[PDB]
């Protein structure tokens, strides 16, 4: 990891121009704020935010995998804390599912590669005894070849008083304070429902507001929910991915499959 001085990161991000890229600024998104930078011949991602910063570096130093984002460097010039990453041209899975900024809809073929890639990333994390604690489509980034790269390891862990994560993706025991890798499985089940439907996990102007509630709705079909912005989706593979998501979303943590089974099932699907 390269140690950058804050001034270097100031200059490459147009003094952290917080305006969105579309408006002429450098902001890519927020969780801290993510800025586009240009360091020499390289386009980079600069996250300007301490325990979460030290944890992000700690996890990245140990975890290097093609389905995890790569940390290039950092900056800790007192007050301001920055994390520098390899640039992901196709942004997040959330934005590609919503076709934000007019990007074309992802094909079913591509969606299957993304789901498999994301499962391989979680498997590496779990094999290396790490619980992500914030698995969501906004944290699944896409490179130039649409290779799934898991991001945001600031809250990662090797019961708690401080409950953290994204409510719409969280398992019941996670909402209660339990720290378990079985909780990441549940959240991935929500991500698989987003991949199938193209619907966000939460929508205030929707019935049901929460995507995970459609599983109970179907248990009373998935064909009605399949993303219509695809022409290469076959019922056999869609139902097979839904079966994986359904198993992931079992409300009883011990009845959910481990990431290795999830990988195996996603492999058997294609
Ligand atoms: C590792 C991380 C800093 O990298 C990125 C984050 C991105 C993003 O972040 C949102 C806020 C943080 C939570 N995720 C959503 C949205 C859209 N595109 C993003 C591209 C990158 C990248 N490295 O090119």
């Amino acid at each position: 990891f390269h140690s950058f001085s804050f001034y270097e990161l100031k200059n490459v991000t147009n003094n952290f121009d917080e305006r969105p890229i579309s408006v002429g600024g450098n902001k890519m998104g927020e969780g801290g704020v993510v800025y586009k930078g240009y360091v020499n011949n390289t386009t980079v991602a600069v996250k300007k935010l301490k325990q979460q910063f030290d944890q992000e570096i700690k996890v990245m130093a140990k975890c290097q995998h093609e389905n995890l984002v790569e940390l290039l460097g950092f900056s800790s010039d007192g007050d301001d804390l920055c994390l520098v990453y390899v640039y992901m041209p196709n942004g997040s899975l959330l934005d590609r599912l919503s076709c934000l900024d007019g990007t074309p809809p992802l094909s079913w073929h591509m969606r299957c590669k993304i789901a498999q890639g994301a499962a391989n990333g979680i498997n590496f994390l779990h094999e290396n005894h790490h619980i992500h604690r914030d698995i969501k489509s906004a944290n699944i980034l896409l490179d130039e070849a649409f290779t799934a790269k898991i991001s945001d390891f600031g809250l990662a862990r090797a019961m708690t008083s401080r409950i953290v994560g994204t409510t719409a993706y969280m398992a019941p025991e996670a909402l209660r304070g339990e720290i378990t890798p079985k909780s990441d499985i549940y959240s991935f089940g929500v991500v698989l429902l987003e991949i199938i439907t193209g619907l966000p996990a939460v929508d205030e102007h929707r019935e049901p507001q929460l995507l995970l509630d459609i599983k109970e709705e179907i248990e009373d079909t998935i064909e009605d929910y399949i993303d219509k912005k695809m022409n290469d989706a076959d019922s056999t593979s869609v139902e097979a991915m839904y079966s994986v998501a359904s198993q992931c979303l079992h409300e009883k943590k011990n009845k959910r499959p481990d990431i290795k089974k999830v990988q195996q099932l996603l492999q058997e699907m294609t």
